[PDB]
């Protein structure tokens, strides 16, 4: 009775499964459409992408499904913003069949490939547009939530069509002046029959979220479930106001020059003069505000200590837990458990080590220091090579499968700049020599 | 140059203080006062008792400051809502001395006894208070943030009268029915001067969240900060709706027979008969839906299978990691690191095993749970004693000094009743003998 064995990746104890002569599957809680809402150049994309990055990394499979590039792929070439006129009966059927298809492509998604949440990306600004989504919801069993972006101020619309609307594919044969008329008269096609979500009389029985100019205030109605809650609780925290985020390893340690995993060693000479040499790089930065994070690690506290600036610790940023392995060099695990060691190799982002984490493990831990880094301003992030790998795959918008292998080498700066719709990285090696503590996938 | 010092207790690296022959102390981010805004039965109190014990317990020192219990003591008895009248000239000047007998405690509370936020639990009503607590605030650099909860329905009202405010000390003498007679007179009297949270037009730059028909719809406004943050999100989360939460450990294991602490052993023999007793017990309990929770260990896995029913695995209710002491026994413990021993048994806590955890680790762990907790309505939790501990200081609203040592036995469930501003907690031993794994302290 209740006998459970351990799988040998994950280390998940599940029933012995003694199925009988003739095994059964029974495979695969509701999905969710995300339907974004407002007029154009309101960042829905901007929400939409940011959104869907942030649920994927959690472990949430989201995927967008945007009208527009449905549009760009049904018709050749784009023209003017003609092609948006009320009055284009031809167009309108165009859009509205490019809007089914995405929706066709939405039942797929949730139904058939194992997505959770499909974020429906386009203007939905018609009370009908949105009453045939909910009934296209209702009648497939999923969820809907609308996202709804509200703003009138003329700078912050005409920043977003200089941002990412003028370099769109629409516009290519454009220069920035007639691109930006062209879209102002698109937006006018949109105003006539925009219709806002009123969740105090006509959209009181849907779930919504309405952000009021740029994240200043936000109208929450009927939140449903776990995943909606963590959605708001995301469009909260972020913004769209200028910073850079700094992310760098400890200075080289005692067990990096032994070539050990984890355990709690101190900077070698090197790890030292990298520490000074991070000194003079911040300073040569000239921020205003800078906030540093370390680990609770001893390497990442002494690498800090050499900026004498106010520092904050993180059990949260500690490397990734080798369990049994701990301490070991690389030569000493195959020896000793060469069973663990190819099973690590096979499945690195789901392996767990015995009485220890997996990248996946480091995610769940990751996820408050994540929300955090979204609220901040200018961040420092000293840390560990894995702990690095996982915060560069939510920033880089990189899988599961590729985030074990990403290259995060000692005594190098990973700036990020938030531009357009991910970040710019600029990689600053502090010229100190260190080991070398990536290995390549086998 | 960068010397390191790990602390004895919490096991934190600190710099190398070699303070000079004249040591500096330089003792103790700016303290916040929440604003509770609305009429009488408006459940403020509730919000106010809730969010205080959540926030203390993820560490943030936190303390209500309710005007009526200041009232309460100016004021011998209390004799009828005649004393509230807007015309009872002598009331309305006691009640303003009582509301700035609070303000004056709550100065000292966050400028002089490190506490961190004030909850300032009165009616709030008129924009003439709310303009005497802002400038309280901004002379003090205190931060303030509005919560005004919003509700006019009649039932909810009637309701709140008849589970709290029948029961206050202010109705000892009188029955259900004129207890709620008075109370209805009492809200009349606010009625006429309430000027609701306006972030549209004249509250527009204050800091506010509306907690509107119960947490149905929220309008949440300039959020500042991270705690506001949070606050908002834990208001999203919670529910008043009819509920049990059981918490119990896992049935007795192998490590629990040989007085061994961590690991991940399996069910003993009695453990085994616990799970078939639990699940006698759940199935008495004719529950019309029951979430289960497990840990990923073994043991708490095996009672859950006994229950035959769909179960959630966390991580994150793994029993506190013991560091080098996993797998020890108490006496293994003393004999090989007496230093360690001591220094749990002086301050059990915030001691931190070394490479493992301490309690106040655990309460990080922990508070997704919590927050889940909220969410749901019937769960079980099949845990381990330190978690048990933890959720139940959480619920029970225990100290950080007294929740290492609550009592949680093998083999009892701990079944809790959310009612008026807490929780009943029923004890259920399920007559299966075991171990004893509770340490008092010496
Ligand atoms: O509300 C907007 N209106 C116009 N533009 C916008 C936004 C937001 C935005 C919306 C909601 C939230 Cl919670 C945060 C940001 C981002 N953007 C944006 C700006 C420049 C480039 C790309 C996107
Ligand atoms: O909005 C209310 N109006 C009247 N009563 C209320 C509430 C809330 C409440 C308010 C906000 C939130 Cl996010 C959750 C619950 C709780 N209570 C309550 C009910 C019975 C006894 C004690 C308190
Ligand atoms: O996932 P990988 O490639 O083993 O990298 C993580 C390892 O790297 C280290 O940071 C050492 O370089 C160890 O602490 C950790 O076990
Ligand atoms: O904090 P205390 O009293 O040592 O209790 C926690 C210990 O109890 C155990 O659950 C065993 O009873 C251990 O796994 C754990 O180390």
């Amino acid at each position: 009775p209740l006998e459970l064995t351990q799988s040998r990746v994950q280390k998940i104890w599940v029933p012995v499964d003694h199925r009988p002569s003739l095994p059964r599957s029974c495979g695969p809680n509701s999905p969710t459409v995300i339907v974004m809402v407002g007029l154009p150049a309101r960042g829905k994309t901007y929400i939409s992408k940011k959104l869907t990055r942030y649920l994927n990394w959690i472990g949430v499979p989201t995927k967008v499904f945007n009208v527009g590039e449905y549009r760009r792929e049904a018709v050749k070439q784009y023209s003017s913003y003609n092609f948006f006129r009320p009055d284009n009966e031809e167009a309108m059927k165009v859009r509205k069949q490019c809007a089914l298809a995405a929706l066709r492509d939405v039942k797929s998604y949730l139904a058939k490939e194992g997505g959770q949440i499909a974020v429906f990306d386009a203007t939905n600004t018609t009370r009908e547009r949105r009453h045939m989504i909910l009934h296209f919801a209702k009648e497939n069993d999923f969820k809907a939530f609308f996202i709804e972006s509200v703003c009138d101020d003329p700078t912050v619309v005409a920043s977003n069509i200089m941002e990412v609307k003028i370099s769109s594919p629409d516009y290519k044969d454009c220069n920035s002046a007639e691109a930006m008329d062209d879209f102002m008269k698109r937006i006018s096609c949109y105003e006539a029959s925009y219709q806002p979500l009123d969740p105090d009389k006509c959209d009181r029985d849907l779930s919504l979220i309405k952000v009021i100019d740029v994240g200043r205030r936000f109208l929450v109605n009927r939140v449903q479930d776990h995943i909606q809650s963590r959605i708001v609780y995301y469009l909260m925290n972020i913004h769209v106001q200028p910073r850079t985020i700094y992310l760098c390893r400890h200075g080289e340690n005692e067990h990096n020059l032994q070539g050990r995993i984890g355990g709690d060693s101190g900077l070698s000479s090197r790890g030292k003069k990298f520490a000074s040499a991070l000194s003079k790089f911040v300073e040569e930065q000239n921020l205003k505000d800078l906030r540093v994070w370390t680990s609770q690690l001893k390497s990442t506290i002494q690498t800090a200590e050499a900026l004498r600036l106010p520092y904050e610790q993180w059990k949260a940023l500690n490397e990734i837990d080798a369990g049994v392995c701990e301490e070991l060099t690389y030569e000493e695990i195959r020896d000793t458990y060469p069973e663990e060691y190819a099973l690590r190799e096979q499945d690195k982002y789901y392996y767990r080590y015995p009485t220890g984490e997996s990248y996946q493990d480091l995610v769940q831990r990751l996820e408050p220091v994540i929300m955090e880094l979204e609220r901040q301003e200018n961040v420092l992030v000293i840390c560990h090579q894995a702990v690095l790998r996982c915060l560069l795959a939510y920033f880089l918008d990189k899988s599961a499968e590729e985030m074990p292998y990403l290259k995060c080498p000692l005594h190098t700066v990973l700036k990020l700049t938030p531009v357009a719709y991910g970040c710019r990285v600029e990689s600053i090696y502090l010229n100190v020599e260190s080991v070398c503590t990536h290995r390549e996938r086998s």
